[PDB]
């Protein structure tokens, strides 16, 4: 896969990594939607800083692996493509770089850093198994 958070791919690695530098993070998953065979984790963080600026991440993990990392809530007054290329070599595995898509909401911009074949298999289970 080719999408990270600062080197780590698996939910615990980045709940590490998140809580030794002191980063309060929240963590939602379908366990309970699927009653107990869980295949989805999102951790949730607030006013991260990024070259993008200090914005909101969420960070979804499927079978365990990552691959989404979403920014959110980045001003529209942001150089985005600049911004974006900036920040994608800390969520891009060494070998490739992460995928993203810039999502205009208007007054604002989120950055969706993603792995496309990964994203498409979440994508493919979620109409298998719904
Ligand atoms: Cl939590």
């Amino acid at each position: 896969s080719d999408i990270v958070f600062y080197g780590h791919k698996t939910p615990k690695s980045v709940e590490i990594y998140l809580s030794e530098k002191n980063i309060i993070y929240k963590i939602i998953n379908d366990q309970k939607i699927s009653r107990g065979n869980g295949h989805f984790i999102s951790i949730m963080v607030n006013n991260y800083r990024t070259h993008c600026g200090v914005v909101d991440i969420n960070l979804n993990f499927f079978n365990d692996i990552l691959y989404s990392v979403r920014l959110k809530n980045i001003s529209k007054l942001e150089n985005m493509e600049f911004c974006a290329t900036k920040q994608r070599v800390y969520f891009s595995d060494k070998n490739k770089k992460a995928s993203y898509k810039i999502i205009n909401y208007g007054d604002y911009y989120d950055v969706d850093y993603y792995d496309n074949n990964l994203k498409n298999e979440v994508f493919d289970w979620i109409g298998k198994w719904s």
